[PDB]
């Protein structure tokens, strides 16, 4: 695979961690338009982007925006799965965690991602 917008590989074990962060979150934003607003306003603490978004242009601006705003981001395989972790019955291309369920887990998972992306 790897779409152009997928800038680093996130293995399955950290993908699960990401999904589980999303499911236990207290407040999220869902979908590219809401996610992009939340990064632009500086309320996202972590952005999670599906790898299988088509058209890819829906999410292709997100890694750049996140990097330019200092916001951590990473990937999961499935937008279906992402939408179910976010409490939906439809897919989500992207999720932003606004208020997380476990602070300490978020800070460990954000570092894990830093490392992946080096």
């Amino acid at each position: 695979h790897m779409a152009v917008y997928v800038k680093f590989k996130v293995p399955e074990e950290i993908q699960k961690e990401l999904l589980d962060a999303v499911a236990k979150a207290q407040k999220i934003k869902k979908g590219a338009n809401e996610v992009t607003k939340a990064v632009e306003r500086g309320i996202a603490k972590l952005v999670i982007i599906a790898e299988d978004v088509k058209p890819e242009e829906v999410v292709a601006h997100l890694p750049y925006l996140c990097e330019e705003k200092g916001i951590p981001y990473a990937y999961v395989a499935s937008k279906q799965d992402l939408g179910k972790a976010a409490g939906l019955e439809v897919a989500a291309s992207s999720v932003a965690i606004i208020n997380e369920g476990d602070a300490e887990e978020l800070k460990v998972l954000i570092e894990k991602v830093n490392v992946l992306k080096q």
